[PDB]
């Protein structure tokens, strides 16, 4: 079978033959049809996070395809299925966290296409107890993203706990911005799009959003005010120094700013004005299963599209270059058929 | 009618006589039997806020004390009824935020002993609605500072989402700090008290508390850990930047961190480990009028009491010099009679 | 002044002249444009409620119109403000229900056009804390029903717990249930209309309703199996032994059926199923201050119109005579200009 | 190895020596050391509840022991742990209940001593992923009730949603209301004990409970009232008809009725009642893995003790006999070395 392995770091990928994954117990091997890229392949490509993966790797938290075969004991999936391989590869299913319904925290979670081999092949060993069904009616091309950009974007907005009703704040309208924007409308949400770029507020406003702000040009939040009373919540995407300031000002008193982002600096935050008007601050990445499995079911009803561009693996290396200067719109789908 | 009197900031204080205040609609006479003393009555002394008070100021939003006599309109309170003033003096009770379970934001309210004259005196005119009743089984000098120690103390450990069972690190064993292990006690958790003096330590132990770590010397995230697996949360009483720091550390993944003190500065939150562990930081200061109410019921039930040291009005300035020097073990209340 | 008046029980109503009400510290006067109609009316008209109204009374409590004078005290409210009567005339704004967000239940409420004269009058008084108001962008035609089938409806679907996608079966598309089917779709939800009528079921279905069932035809629990797995709730809004059975049947494990309607009997529920599937059987009537700006917010963005017939005052007793004979379809409104 | 085998129904139990099963994957086989007998097990022999067991059958679904072997693939669990066999003995681990966190009401659930042999034998054969460590500090005599009578009782509590300082009833001082109450005590609850026999409310008041009161010998709800201001919620332990109106009658408006019994009659509930004070009925039983574990820590720390007769697995009849007439106090674990 052939893959992108990462060889050395930083290093560009090699597009070899690889040896073919072998499949035990509560495993499935999966014949993969597409592979979402974003972000986080990169940077388990150029190696530059605190823990850091083994080498040589296949990177691919967002791989999906065909379960071709089914090793022994797995009985809940059938040959043929349409399924997923979702960042969150394994975890124990028996700590306080898988008990809870936090799976997603495992101290003892194995990552696809991190540190173990993902998508970015023809196929793909997977746990069986962690994939997850894709439905009938929604490709395989339109699935992939919703493995990471869906589910992080969906459950941020399930914990900002915003209600029917309720008004949301999206930052930055890319790649996580513009399906935010589509499941807080499905969401019952009324959305402010802030974002630097005018066509990206143009997007979000074909997309749902009630209002957009550019936040350059006026101030942000002094129209969130002021105009919708300040917002129940913010979901930061991009999360930089001013991209925060905006949100956390505009967040009316009581209000939740969730972090999406993965930047490698330390904030800061204020904390006389946080304990003052009870801000909350709150990180999430990802979710669990279950938190996919409604995630996809918005896409598969029409509700939240991503805006898609098909390459075919040989082309990866250019994909991640592109990515780092930026230029980028929405995400890069693999195709592998 | 004598009272401690704010003329200029940073200057000693004036005990003198001055005008006994005269009520309108909807507002009480309280005369008032003892006042609470903390931190917040003296950065109002010292005038260095960001939003400083109006000069000249009665201070205390603590005061507890006899009413005695009901403005017109009011009806749900009767002469000779024991009562207190907390540190939300009125809100609109109109606004979002008072329609939720939020007066304590309301951006109209006006503060006790800040915006207007508080219990630094004999008498003290009060929003009759606003004013919160003592049970009869409890005193006025244990009662004043559940007024503002108890209430955020309380508040902020229901903040946490803690349920009985779950461990909590109290931050700091001072005036909130001592009073925050008692509630969390009561409230079915488990604690770990952290301070740098052994004495609190011990103080904390005295009063329930489960385990204890001072921090230099290990290291309490690494002992909270190891131990119980890290806690649950935490209630920071009083931030610095390591009291934070290891607050933020010792928290198990999916852990609030309840933010309490009000220093100056900003603090700065690593993002990547918020993100990825999936961490909330939470400001949280007093509570609503019902928030008061169960924080007094547990006094009542004599599940908290606080080290309370009693001086009369006449000794307010040596009591802030004691402060500033950091001398006051638990809390000070002033007595008026 | 005139007024529709209740001078006997099972009488018709006198259209008569009366007193324009005088008003006190606290009271508003406002000069109703409209006011909608409901079967409480009529089972305050009829007198046969376990609790009985004082005779004379005026009766409706959907009275919505101008402000003509503000008493003395109120603040928070101009003259000419768009303003309306609930149900919930009055609380005493002091007990634990009225500190949580429970008005609706506190033990000294006083309910407009029962306990004292409503909406059936060219004027009436009210109490100015409790008055709603009227969204500029909706007239008073419209507002009027959402005083109680909005507000009622609405609070029932947030009761239900139920999260954007998930289902809910809607029984009864009548008054409550075609303003609930809307309700339910603007927050995220999928909706099973269940009614007798085919035509009923026709309407839900321009309404967003996503399914329809007769029950009654076809069994509805089994429908509702199919087809969805049993949805994750139930709003009923005429609760019938057989209605009741139905929507308890049709709810999945651990679901929660919520009851909307006042009948005079009781219904049994078994025991044993309730306790072995975690099942939830909730009443709810209207709702907060808050939940009625809510309900009333959604009606002003239009995503809920109520289907109104207008009629003046003196035709009130005809309107009693078609709601008896269940011939009113959707909701009658009384002008009063 | 020997158990106590049901071969027909309402026949007495044949102690009988019988075939030591075999184990495959992701199994463990379990040396029974103890197990407690409740009502679920005796209508497992009369056979008389809507789904009856398959014959011959093995009751037992508080089966502690030791893991005496470990199937291929097993690796949380290690020969020689501690360990317990509850009623749900496996569930599907991936449909919805599954992953919300309510495995309890799985549609694929096979459960322990009714739907396959259980803890009336010398071994047991279980689902490794769905045993649960016993603490350390606590007996195998102990700990057994902990798993039925425990948890259930516990998590109705958490149910209840009653949080530290409010106030809850519990219903019925025996087996399950004897640990409710110590529960109840323990997550920060103030106890009302109700129950016909002094005998009961000396034994609740002994064991923490601050009030009690005999049904007979005056009227419940009104003491109730009366008093505490009625109660938040009621656990019924003994579902009768007068026991619900009771519990019922005694909650305050908003309040929650957990019914924990299982009881073959339907039960009226006033309909009209409980919509105008928007009151909840809700059943419950057993609990999730964490639920139990949770529940078991409790009694680890000596929080809640149960109070067990021993007897040995052939005298399994004679506790049926004093069963069925009601005369056993507290709970009956069998010995098995
Ligand atoms: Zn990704
Ligand atoms: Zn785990
Ligand atoms: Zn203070
Ligand atoms: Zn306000
Ligand atoms: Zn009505
Ligand atoms: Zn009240
Ligand atoms: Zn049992
Ligand atoms: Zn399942």
């Amino acid at each position: 079978m052939k893959a992108a392995v990462v060889e050395q770091f930083k290093e560009p990928l090699k597009i070899k033959e690889v040896e073919k994954p072998t499949i035990s117990y509560g495993e499935v091997l999966v014949r993969i049809k597409a592979c979402g890229v974003c972000h986080t392949d990169l940077h388990a490509a150029h190696g530059d996070w605190p823990v850091k993966p083994k080498l040589p790797l296949i990177p691919g938290h967002e791989g999906v395809g065909i379960v071709e075969e089914v090793g022994p004991g797995v009985t809940h999936l059938k040959v043929g299925d349409r399924v997923g391989i979702p960042w969150l590869y394994s975890a124990c299913g028996h700590c306080d966290y898988c008990l809870s319904g936090q799976e997603t925290l495992c101290e003892h979670q194995k990552n696809a296409g991190y540190s173990v081999d993902g998508g970015y092949a023809e196929y793909c060993r997977a746990a069986a107890d962690y994939v997850v069904k894709i439905p009938d009616n929604l490709s395989f091309e339109e699935a992939a993203p919703i493995f990471c950009a869906g589910v992080t974007t969906y459950k941020a907005l399930k914990v900002t706990g915003a209600k029917p009703g309720e008004w949301v704040a999206i930052y930055g309208i890319g790649g996580f911005g513009h399906v935010a924007v589509q499941y807080a409308k499905a969401m019952g949400l009324n959305v402010v799009a802030v974002d630097i770029g005018d066509e990206k507020l143009e997007l979000a406003k074909e997309l749902g959003a009630d209002l957009v702000v550019n936040p350059l040009k006026e101030d942000a939040a002094k129209f969130m005010k002021e105009k919708v009373g300040g917002v129940h919540a913010a979901v930061v995407t991009a999360v930089s120094k001013p991209a925060f300031q905006s949100a956390y000002n505009s967040i009316r008193r009581g209000g939740a700013c969730v972090l999406v982002g993965l930047p490698p600096e330390e904030m800061p935050i204020p904390i006389f004005d946080t304990v003052l008007n009870g801000i909350k601050i709150i990180g999430s990445i990802v979710g669990t299963r279950k938190d996919l499995q409604e995630a996809l079911q918005f896409a598969a009803e029409g509700k939240v599209k991503t805006i898609i561009e098909v390459q075919p693996l040989e082309k990866i290396n250019e994909v991640f270059d592109r990515m780092l200067k930026g230029q980028i719109n929405g995400r890069v789908v693999l195709t592998l058929e």
